[PDB]
């Protein structure tokens, strides 16, 4: 969506999602202590740091623009689950 989008952060975040399923899945499921099938920004942030990059705020402010957050401004990780992978 954003013009100055990083496919290929965007490209390398798909691998990283494709290659790590089973552990990302489970660090989501870890975060959502709840079960509300939803982790908080900043622990997608802690995903993204040791499997993609440590972003800058900049890029991953424009990264969280192209996630699928719900009104409590959180990550919808089964949406996201099925893009990436």
């Amino acid at each position: 969506h954003m013009a100055t989008a990083d496919r290929d952060i965007l490209a390398r975040l798909h691998k990283a999602v494709t290659s790590h399923y089973h552990a990302i899945t489970q660090e989501f499921e870890n975060f959502d202590t709840m079960k509300t099938n939803t982790i908080s920004r900043e622990e997608f942030r802690a995903i993204c740091n040791r499997r993609v990059q440590i972003l800058t705020d900049e890029q991953f402010d424009r990264l969280w623009n192209e996630m699928p957050v719900n009104a409590k401004g959180r990550l919808k990780y089964p949406d996201f689950l099925s893009r990436f992978s």
